[PDB]
């Protein structure tokens, strides 16, 4: 199998992850001074969020040119020395190609709002980069993403005189992707970074980059043709890098994101369907939903791999999921207003689940345990917190925290001086919750992260294998298997907080002696009816071979 | 039934609990502003460390005056207020009754020191209150129990010229109990802190009262008799009042300490059997020995209540065990050879347990499962660390963490400048460990503590009820059932730090359904044969009642 599909991704924001030189944000030499750090907690591969230069109005994902590195983070120089000090230590690295909007800073759009002609008389070659409308009539038929800042996806710009489209921010406008120059413009940005030695690419908001009257302006056929001419150019000219969609929506239109096999697009798509069933069935103690979600899921590509998480650097999206639903999830998950926004809810891992660990642990099992590739977001192995006060986000994105002294260790400046500032508050600041404090306990989360890590890496079934779904008798208790080689492992996980009992159906595997992928502890031979009976207590999760 | 039954135990010392004046050292001031806490803990008597006039060559334990406050710790009328103040809160307050033994700062000790005749000629009233010989070669059957301090149980006096009787360090020399004018002098030592309000006493070093040459000087006869006069002094004159010992013997002689309804001693004892075997048994994973040492203890009488913990102010003590299971014991928990003293373990329960909060919620369940009244020691409720760096067993006793400023919140004092140093190492000091941070977190050891006392208090079988254990086949497994009056209460406890299978002998059960005492979530009913299958993850306790 290619590489990554066994990989464990690990997602960090360069600028909040550590700071080399005082200045208060965190740079590329801070990240590789770290590096030590990723690669013994088991991580395989870095995602890097944007590194690009940038205004900062949604923290560099309005990228102003494509082909540098904003100042904040370093030189050139220092990306090329990270990089080189990543791939020496097995870690594969990839980026964020932004492709469905440039800041409005960029000198293309700079250009762009100069009008059709250019004083002289000659046509403006960037003005068709973007998408203009005299009115701001057309496309109506759409939703606005970003509820809380956005009224219309249509913004008058002062000098161009009419209004151009965007899906994000009016800092972001919407690139023109019927105009083949501008094809072309994105695969020459993707081959720079390719032929600097960078693995793959997160590719950003794929599913708005075709725009038509009278649909969605959503996942059109285009739109996937756009995508299957990246695949192809990579599949040509830089074999075995990853290309890894951002789609958030619902499974039947996630699943095209991968293609056919006779026409490719992404090797890997994150598993958006079942990040929000996860929270929903432990308030409710109900794990209907996750084997519902997980069914509406296809068969996928050979090469295809899930990117599977829980949490990552926005806010946990309820924008694909039923009014009901997104209803209940306010109600178990927001009790706050300032916890909501555009539709979601902006906070960490630890707090969602109250800082319990036994939660934390169990969605941990599952994220690892499911299939597909994990992801980790940077500091939710140390159990981080949220900041609320910061807008937009940011509060999830505060920097991390390595040790108990000035800025958690993150910079020698002060908290006051950071880009975002360290938390300090009593339960989750980095007095309490940092990386120094975790290696030197023996019982700490960092440490538990780990040693599931190797546990996972010991049994390919979890990268690699089927799954099914097995019955119990209890909604509370999802249970399923994962085969591949000899390998059948069975994964019970208990998602209600008092003991439950199940009857787990296990009729195909009569004859076999469950035991413990930790030091294999026997357990009853599944016999003649098939029907197991199991008890469990609070948040357990067993994880477990079927010999023979 | 009499109020100590019932009763959670919580235990302290004034000294490195709360200062109230900052000087560096814990006050009764200061305890009385945090009995809010521990009234909400869910404490119900207080058992203080002894807090009288001494120059702390025991922390105390050597007494110089009976019916002083030690100056460090307040006046007379600060001990009247904090106990007035316990009070008004519904709890009670029990002291120390240190009998043994006096300070050689004593004026007793002094006068006693002067010989048996005076300059003038007349005798000397005080020369008997102490147990003085001229050889040395009395008593030579007894064991040294400060083994790594004192050769000797006998000691010269340079100014009497000649040896004097201590069964602990030199600067305590034994009181004498076959001179009468000793036993009054310690009724009315009693009568003293009884007149004043306090609910009863913690006696001291019971079994060593009197020496009788060719026997071990320890549990004698007439050691139980001047105990039965105690106990018949407060049933006359203070009818409530507990009388409570500190025995460190085997089960037998143990029991001794209650003494029949016909003629009793002591209300309760320290359950000082199991408490070595529940630390064994977690190491084993193998919980025989729990149930061997519970079959080994006789019925005691209907006032008896034992007394049941974990830790304490004295080494994790194993003089009273096989020489296997102590050096099971010193080989699993005693990594440095320095945590070795006086035959036992001097660390606190958090580090015992490796930090392991699944462990240590293991543990303290047992604590609040098995028949008794439970005593906690102050700040194993936090998961506070001990400090070797400190002589003679005070690494346990390192001051109480309440938050994150200046001593942890004990005192305005510096650390340098306080009693003992409070911790301040990466896992367990108080930047980490500490009240603030647990009563603002959802889910911290302290919330747990309470919400766990509360299930106990919640059902009086646990404080009440029988006691029978059941075979469940898999020795990993500790159930039991605790049955007073409808209640039927099932305790089931995984020792293994891994998922663990039983088949639970519930013959005499069948018809009836075990729900859960969190949440009522019932099991399948146990059926025809009674042997109940179950299943049980990393140190599980499953707290069942049995329907109807
Ligand atoms: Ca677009
Ligand atoms: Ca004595
Ligand atoms: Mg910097
Ligand atoms: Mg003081």
């Amino acid at each position: 199998p290619e590489w990554y599909k066994s990989a464990v991704f690990y997602e960090l924001s360069v600028r909040t992850f550590q700071d080399g030189n005082g200045d208060g944000k965190g740079d590329f030499p801070g990240l590789t001074s770290r590096l030590d750090y990723l690669k013994n907690l088991g991580v395989d591969c870095l995602w890097l969020l944007p590194w690009f230069p940038s205004p900062l109005r949604d923290d560099g994902y309005d990228v102003a040119d494509y082909r540098g590195i904003h100042p904040d983070l370093g030189t050139l120089d220092d990306f090329k020395v990270f990089l080189r000090e990543a791939h020496a230590r097995g870690l594969w690295v990839i980026g964020d190609l932004v492709t469905n909007h440039t800041s409005s800073d960029h000198p293309w759009f700079q250009a762009a709002r100069r009008g059709p002609t250019l004083p002289d008389g000659s046509p403006n070659e960037y003005h068709d980069y973007y998408v203009w409308s005299d009115e701001g009539k057309e496309y109506a038929d759409t939703r606005i993403i970003f509820t809380d800042t956005e009224v219309s996806n249509w913004t008058l710009d002062e000098q161009a005189g009419k209004y151009y489209w965007h899906r994000f921010f009016a800092s972001q406008p919407d690139l023109n992707y019927d105009n083949p120059k501008v094809v072309e413009e994105l695969h020459g940005a993707a081959r720079f970074w390719l032929d600097l030695g960078l693995d793959g690419f997160r590719v950003d908001a794929v599913p708005y980059l075709i725009e038509r009257e009278g649909t969605s302006c959503e996942n059109l056929p285009e739109t996937h043709e756009i995508l299957k001419g990246f695949r192809a150019m990579v599949d040509r000219e830089y074999p075995g890098r990853l290309l890894l969609a951002e789609a958030e929506q619902w499974p039947e239109e996630v699943v095209e994101y991968f293609g056919t096999e006779a026409e490719p697009e992404f090797h890997m798509c994150f598993n958006f369907p079942v990040m929000p069933r996860l929270y929903m069935s432990l308030k409710r103690e109900d794990t209907s939903s996750i084997r519902e979600i997980m069914g509406r899921l296809p068969k996928i590509p050979s090469f295809g791999q899930w990117c599977i998480f829980l949490r990552n650097h926005d806010e946990l999206t309820l924008e694909m999921v039923t009014d009901d639903e997104r209803a209940f999830m306010y109600a178990a998950y927001a009790p706050d207003a300032r916890m909501k926004i555009n539709v979601g809810i902006r906070r960490r891992l630890a707090p969602l689940l109250d800082n319990d660990r036994r939660r934390i642990e169990l969605l941990n099992t599952v994220l690892l345990a499911l299939p597909g590739s994990p992801v980790l977001y940077y500091g939710d192995e140390i159990g981080m917190g949220d900041d609320l006060g910061l807008p937009d986000r940011n509060g999830v994105r505060t920097p991390m925290q390595w040790n108990a002294g000035t800025s958690g260790g993150f910079s020698t400046a002060q908290p006051s001086d950071c880009f975002f500032p360290p938390i300090q508050d009593p339960v989750y600041g980095f007095g309490r919750v940092n990386v120094q404090s975790q290696l030197q306990d023996p019982s700490s989360l960092l440490k538990w992260t780990a040693r599931q890590l190797e546990l996972r890496r010991a049994h390919p079934a979890f990268a690699h294998g089927d799954l099914t779904f097995i019955e119990t008798g209890n909604p509370a208790i999802l249970a399923f298997t994962r085969q591949y080689d000899g390998e059948t492992l069975l994964i019970v996980s208990n998602f209600a907080g008092n003991a439950q009992a199940g009857l787990l159906d296990l009729a195909p595997f009569v004859g076999r002696a469950p035991v413990t992928l930790s030091g294999a502890s026997p357990l009853p031979v599944v016999t003649g009816n098939g029907q197991y009976p199991v008890v469990m207590g609070k948040y357990d999760y067993y994880w477990l071979r079927l010999n023979s």
